[PDB]
C-alpha cells in the first residue's frame, strides 16, 4: 500500500475543500486570519481519518467532507488559541509566524472561535445525502469532543499538572486520550455515523483511534529523549517502546475483520512505530 | 402587562435549567469556571426572547429550553473573551471579578470555549419531539450569528474602529447589528423555528429582534451624554437620535402588531426600552 501518494493526494483534496468552503468574505481581516491558520501546511490526519471510516463503512467521500473540514478547523481553532501568550506563548509555528503575532491576539482569539462555530454551520448547512438525525448525532459528538468532556478537559489537567512532581500515568492517560484522544476518536467515529455503520463498527473505529493516539504520543516522547512527567519517565524507555507496540497491535485488530478498505489505517498504524 | 413579574417567572425558570444543564463535573476547575460566569446575575433577555418566540409561534417552551440554555451559553462566552486583557480588559463585570481574575486567562479562554461548544451540545442532544431537520437548522442559524458573519464579524469592525475619525453611520449600524443584533435575532428566529413557524413569521420576528437592538444601543449613546468615538448623537444629533430610537420601537411593535396576546410580552419589552 503506497501511503506516502495516499495521504498527499487527499491532503490535496482536503486543502482543496477547506479554501472552497471558506473563501474570502466581509469583514476581510477575519476571513484572512482564519484563512492564514487553516491553509497553512498539515498533515491534515483528521479529516483524512473521517473521509477514509466513511468509505471504509460503505460511505462516499462527498458527504463526510464539510465534516473532514469541521475536523481541521475545530484542530486550527485549538492551535490558534493554544498558542496565545496566556497559554503555550509561541510566536511561531512550523516556520510562519502564530495567527497572534501577525494580526494581534483579540483577532487571533475572535478568529479562533469562529473557526468552531464555522465547524458546526459547515456540518449543519453542507453535509448532503444524510439524514438530519444521523448530522446531528455528528453535531453532538463533536461537540462533546471538543469541550470540557473531551480537548477542554485534557488542556486543563494539562495546565494544573505543570511544574507538579506527583504526575502518575493515570493523569498522563487522562491528558492524551482527552486533549488529543477524543478529537480523533470523533474523526473517524462521524465518518461511520454519516455512512450509518453500525455501534458495533463505530466502537470497532473508536477502539482504532484511542490506540494510535496513545501510540503516536508514546513514541514521541521516546523520541524526545532519543520535571514534565513522561511515559518514559514513568514506566522507562523499553517498557515504553512495548507499550507502543501493543497500542498498535490493539488497533489493527480493532479493524482486523475488513479487507482493503482497512488498508490505509493499516498503513497510519504501522508509520506511527516505524517512526 | 406584568413585565415584571413575567421576566422574573421566566429568570427563575432560566435559571434552574442553566443549573440543571450544566452541573458541576470533573474535570472540577473548567466546570467551575464556566458556571461561575453562566450563572452570574443577569436579565437572561436572549433565553426569555427564545421561549416567547416559540410560544407565539405554536410551540411549547419545554421543546426551546435546551435553545434557550444554549443562547445564554453563547453570550456568557463572548463576555469571557471579550473581558480579556488582549480585548477590552476587565477587572470587574456587575460588582464580581471577571473570570480571567479568578481563574487565569488561560482557564477563561478555554471556559469561553467549552461553553460555545456545549451550547450546540444541547441543541443536538436535548431537544425533545421536534424534528431532526428543525433542530439542525437553529445549530445552522445560531452558527452563522455568533461566527464572522455575525457576532465575530460585529466585534472585529469595531476594533478596526477604535481611534478613526471617520466612522460613518453605516459602519456604526453595522457593528451593532453584528455585535449585539445577531445574537437577538437568532434567539426569537431559533424559537419559530422550533415551532416550525412560517418564513413570513421569521422575518417579523427577526425584524422586532433587529429594532429593539438598534433601540437599546441608540437610547445607551443618549443616556452617556444626557449624563472621538462615534455615536448615534455624533452623527445624527441628539433629537434626531430620539427620533430615530421611537421610529425603531414602533417599527418593532409594527412587526408583530397581527397577534393579539401572546406577542403582549415582546409589546412590553419593545415598550421598556423606549423608557
Amino acid at each position: 500500500f503506497d501511503l506516502k501518494s495516499y495521504l498527499k493526494e487527499r491532503q490535496r483534496q482536503v486543502e482543496a475543500a477547506l479554501n472552497a468552503i471558506l473563501p474570502p468574505q466581509d469583514p476581510p481581516l477575519i476571513y484572512e486570519s482564519m484563512r492564514y491558520s487553516l491553509l497553512a501546511e498539515g498533515k491534515r490526519l483528521r479529516p483524512i481519518l473521517c473521509l477514509a471510516s466513511c468509505e471504509l463503512a460503505g460511505g462516499t467521500a462527498a458527504i463526510a467532507l464539510p465534516t473532514a473540514c469541521a475536523l481541521e478547523m475545530v484542530h486550527t481553532m485549538s492551535l490558534i488559541h493554544d498558542d496565545l501568550p496566556s497559554m503555550d506563548n509561541d510566536d511561531f509555528r512550523r516556520g510562519r509566524p502564530t495567527n497572534h503575532k501577525v494580526y494581534g491576539e483579540d483577532i487571533a482569539i475572535l478568529a479562533g472561535d469562529a473557526l468552531l462555530t464555522y465547524a458546526f454551520e459547515a456540518i449543519a448547512r453542507h453535509t448532503p445525502e444524510v439524514p438530519a438525525d444521523r448530522v446531528l448525532k455528528v453535531i453532538a459528538a463533536l461537540a462533546r469532543a471538543v469541550g470540557a468532556e473531551g480537548l477542554v478537559g485534557g488542556q486543563v489537567v494539562d495546565l494544573q499538572s505543570e511544574g507538579r512532581d506527583d504526575v502518575n500515568l493515570e493523569t498522563l492517560h487522562y491528558i492524551h486520550t482527552h486533549k488529543t484522544g477524543a478529537l480523533l476518536e470523533v474523526s473517524v467515529v462521524s465518518g461511520a455515523i454519516l455512512a450509518g455503520a453500525s455501534e458495533e463498527l463505530q466502537e470497532q473505529l473508536r477502539t482504532y483511534a484511542q490506540k494510535i493516539g496513545l501510540a503516536f504520543q508514546v513514541i514521541d516522547d521516546i523520541l524526545d529523549i532519543t520535571k514534565k512527567a513522561t511515559y518514559p519517565s514513568l514506566l522507562g524507555l523499553d517498557a515504553s517502546r512495548e507499550y507502543a507496540d501493543q497500542l498498535i497491535t490493539e488497533a489493527k485488530a480493532a479493524i482486523a475483520a475488513f479487507g482493503a478498505e482497512a488498508d490505509p489505517l493499516r498503513a497510519i498504524a504501522d508509520y506511527i512505530t516505524a517512526r
